């Protein structure tokens, strides 16, 4: 039988979550401004398909998002998010939209001003997970060698990396108008 | 050949505000223990059996105590919170540990007795999928609330026919359950 690439049999993989979050609470500042996305993995809740560019302000208390591109239906379109510390008390954040729901995101490794790998990991009740990952770049391209350190970070979690598909990016994305949504 | 929790077209209009303003007086009365009565096919609830929930309202949220057998046959308890949603929508986000939180609206209540629930989210495809649960303040429910609660999801479009009814009763640990 055919299921989606992205439901996986198994339990969502371990991952170290108290050392990335030590590491990284005291550089919550670093991490905002602009990112973009530079590929991800098969996700059918990413209603913005090119041009994706998001812009995080932290507030102290959370990361407020503006995330921005070209949707499915080539119109602009623009979506607020929010990405604040799992209200349990786990060691992750949620990442939130509005009018959608809100999940797990974890910061798999970032240097802050190139590049961020991350990843969110949903298990179901039938012997399946599901899992949805990003690479971040801080400009419209980026680098083999950042790429390469997001692929590896991947394959250590048992992540196919096949399952990458490029956003576009670069001149053709009209960036000035997307940053006046 | 697609899952039956995955329906064409996009989430259904609810009315929201009419439900918000119904509701946001009388949550103090939503608190209390409630059992899943019926439920559409649903991906992510572990509980398979005996499932109890148990509310507390401190002011801003509800705190949750769910809990029943799961799908191997072992006692399990899951912590959820349900608090309006951080955006400033007129609906709820349920939200459960080592878990992801959806919208929660909820169709009808009359406290006492019954509840009906609902939880939508939109694919980039075009299709939909919708979570709906049948809530009753004891182990069985009358016919009669039953039926309020079919009407309230026909007149939202859901197919009625999805729900399948939980084991709930005698054959339940609940004492045991209300220990975890």
């Amino acid at each position: 039988d055919k299921i989606p690439d992205f439901v996986v049999p198994g339990k969502c993989a371990s991952v170290d979550r108290n050392k990335l979050w030590a590491e990284q609470t005291p550089n919550r500042n670093s991490y905002a401004g602009v990112w973009y996305q530079f590929a991800l993995t098969n996700n059918p809740y990413q209603l913005i398909e090119k041009c994706v560019r998001n812009e995080y302000s932290f507030d102290g208390k959370q990361f407020v998002i503006e995330s921005t591109g070209i949707a499915y239906d080539g119109n602009l379109l623009k979506r607020n998010g929010k990405l604040y510390p799992n209200p349990f008390g786990e060691p992750h954040l949620s990442i939130d939209y509005e009018n959608s729901f809100a999940a797990p995101l974890v910061i798999l490794e970032t240097d802050y001003s190139n590049y961020a790998c991350l990843y969110s990991c949903i298990d179901y009740n039938f012997g399946y997970h599901s899992d949805f990952s990003f690479i971040f770049s801080r400009s419209a391209n980026l680098a083999d060698q950042y790429v390469k350190k997001c692929e590896a970070a991947f394959k250590n979690i048992n992540v196919d990396t096949t399952r990458f598909v490029k956003t576009v990016q670069g001149s053709s994305c009209p960036y000035d108008t997307q940053k006046t949504l």
